[PDB]
């Protein structure tokens, strides 16, 4: 018997697409106490319009009250129940300041991935997004740039207490250390299942996957390294050149725009072994 | 302490604008047990979208897969619409809402609120199209021919809806009958609603801005009691050609009980109550 209300502890995962957000949430679904389930599509959509509209008696208080209820139901109902509910829709983190006012005990994880990886990913994989023109890296990166800048600004306004930035490459390399702190920030008791998400797909309490969502056939495998840097070499020289003009965020976030790639770090044995397993066809 | 939930008894007012929907609701608000309030503008808005999503072919496939099914949607819709209706005005025992185009989706609305009732305001389209031309999403600002055809398509849908809905849930309410016979119509309506008669109903003008009664927006396009003035004023101002093609432009008038060739039809005879009301208004009360 699970209760759900305005004031419950919620988790919102997000960031720019291709930022291992599916990965992020999948490890949280695997946790027994937690469910995120797939991307809703609808929640961002109703927020987009929500943004838009801000005598009829239709005051801020009402719209918000209506939003609360609307969103609550979707998350609650769109998947299997749990004690801690979570939702993953990349662009939500756009409205996070608002979201925090609605659900004063929700928390936020903002997936930060080298946009060079993100933009490569979306370009090679043909993943059409809101305004992201697939024909120019320059376009995409500017866009990524604008995008990320905002969500971060939000996350920062929000506060260290409610929003936690989550570095995809830090995660891929050191999943064990990562999740620990994550759930700690989240304030939930440890479970090792996190690292074994791959083993909980289509299984109850665990991880529910959309077979038409794009970041699927990669999340099916365990935390693997293959993606971190396959982007390097593919960037148009002139873009590589204008790198810090097109994406000053790179720098701010600690991504050396002129490092091609940077040195992200060194892998845990766990991950290496996983990656190996991946090449073998497990 | 007023409670609220999915299944409570709701009143939906609607119909093509300039059909006296404000009157209808204004008189309802006057009831001490009832509150409709203003047009919200948002509810029909969200519905349309919800419609679209389902009215899609590719996004549904998507949405279901995500675990976001009709049920959830509906669940959300409910929760959403509810709040608005619950919060936007004064608390009441019976809650009602008025947003013209709502009644375009009553089929779905009734599925959402199994104990909701619907009043479809039906005013001769010649008096609405004139009203609207002289004083909407879908309509054209420079043709009577276009305004009517459109009134036509619009009212043709809301009625089929009201009809599939069932006499029991949906009641066509005739503007001219209401204005002519306010005590008769309101008796037949509270009845169909199963709401106890109160006398405050016929005295709506005295209860604007007053607690338990009629709340108005000062920028909606009613302040006077039930008056005869708006009934036949439309006649004479219709381009002869549109008066010639009347039955093709709106076959609906005919089936609704409006004679497309009577200019006007003979609507009926006023209550001594509505005449004395028409008289106090010409005097400046
Ligand atoms: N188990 C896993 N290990 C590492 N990366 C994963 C993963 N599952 C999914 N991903 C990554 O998820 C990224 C897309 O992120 P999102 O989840 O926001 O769409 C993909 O980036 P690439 O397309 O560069 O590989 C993919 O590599
Ligand atoms: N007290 C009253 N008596 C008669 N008709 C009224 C009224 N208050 C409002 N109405 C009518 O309701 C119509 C607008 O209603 P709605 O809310 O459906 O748009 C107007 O039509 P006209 O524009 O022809 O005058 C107006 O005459």
């Amino acid at each position: 018997v699970y209760r759900y209300g305005k004031a419950m502890p919620l988790i919102f995962v997000g960031g720019v697409p291709r930022s291992g957000t599916t990965l992020m949430r999948a490890m949280l679904d695997a946790h027994p106490e937690v469910r995120c389930g797939e991307e809703t599509r609808i929640i961002p959509r109703v927020l987009a319009m929500r943004q838009a509209w801000s005598e009829a008696g239709v005051t801020d208080e009402v719209l918000d009250a209506a939003m609360q209820a609307f969103i609550l139901e979707v998350i609650a109902k769109h998947g299997e129940p749990a004690r801690v509910l979570c939702n993953k829709d990349p662009f939500t983190l756009k409205s996070s300041v608002y979201l925090s006012r609605l659900f004063p005990n929700s928390k936020f994880l903002l997936m930060v991935r080298d946009g060079r990886a993100s933009v490569h990913s979306m370009i090679t994989r043909k993943v059409t997004i809101a305004g992201f023109d697939l024909s120019s890296y320059r376009d995409c990166l500017t866009k990524w740039n604008k995008a990320i800048e905002v969500m971060y600004a939000q996350c920062m306004e929000v506060g260290k207490e409610k929003c936690l930035p989550v570095y995809y490459e830090q995660l891929v390399l050191h999943p064990r250390r990562s999740l620990k702190l994550i759930l700690d920030f989240l304030g939930i008791a440890w479970s090792d299942a996190v690292l074994h998400h791959e083993d909980l797909i289509g299984k109850p309490g665990g991880v529910s996957l959309s077979k038409i969502e794009r970041s699927t056939d990669q999340v099916i495998k365990p935390v693997n390294l293959e993606a971190l840097s396959k982007w390097t070499g593919h960037i148009p020289g002139d873009v590589v050149r204008d790198m810090a003009q097109i994406a000053p965020m790179l720098a701010q976030l600690g991504y050396d725009p002129y490092a091609n790639p940077p040195n992200y770090g060194n892998p845990d044995p766990f991950v290496i072994n996983n990656t190996q397993r991946v090449l073998k066809g497990d």
